[PDB]
């Protein structure tokens, strides 16, 4: 019902230090630290976001606290997006998310090459963006929440996020 409660259903919540699919260090809602190695790299790299001696841990709040930067990251980009904003712009609320939810994991280019359903949603063609986006390399790797961003296109209810 809230941004920060439907991405905890996607990325997941984790309040320690733990490696994405490719070995990464990672935090609380799919906030990256580092791409190297280092155990004590990723902690360091903690300590100066969150400002204090986690020793890896955080709590909710530190969380929260991440992921509105990492939101606003996503938001601010697609905000200096030629192809987005306009689309971004059209939709409603519950869409605004759909929107945002691929910004956050794909990323502001990435989510930019969809054209082809970036433009039948800017149109209101819901039962059609969704298909194009059905036959996509982004549907196949995370089609769990994949298929449940397009749901939230398709209808503009997030119900998908009611069941799971």
């Amino acid at each position: 019902m809230n941004i920060f409660e439907m991405l905890r259903i996607d990325e997941g919540l984790r309040l320690k230090i733990y490696k994405d699919t490719e070995g990464y260090y990672t935090i609380g809602i799919g906030h990256l630290l580092t791409k190297s190695p280092s155990l004590n790299a990723a902690k360091s790299e903690l300590d100066k976001a969150i400002g204090r001696n986690t020793n890896g841990v955080i709590t909710k709040d530190e969380a929260e606290k991440l992921f509105n930067q990492d939101v606003d990251a996503a938001v601010r980009g697609i905000l200096r997006n030629a192809k987005l904003k306009p689309v971004y712009d059209s939709l409603d609320a519950v869409r605004r998310a759909a929107l945002i939810n691929m910004v956050f994991q794909m990323g502001e280019t990435g989510v930019a090459g969809f054209t082809n359903s970036l433009r039948m949603l800017q149109q209101k063609r819901w039962d059609e963006a969704a298909v194009n986006l059905a036959k996509s390399r982004w549907y196949n790797q995370t089609p769990n929440r994949a298929k449940r961003v397009i749901t939230t296109f398709r209808t503009g209810t997030l119900d998908a996020y009611k069941n799971l």
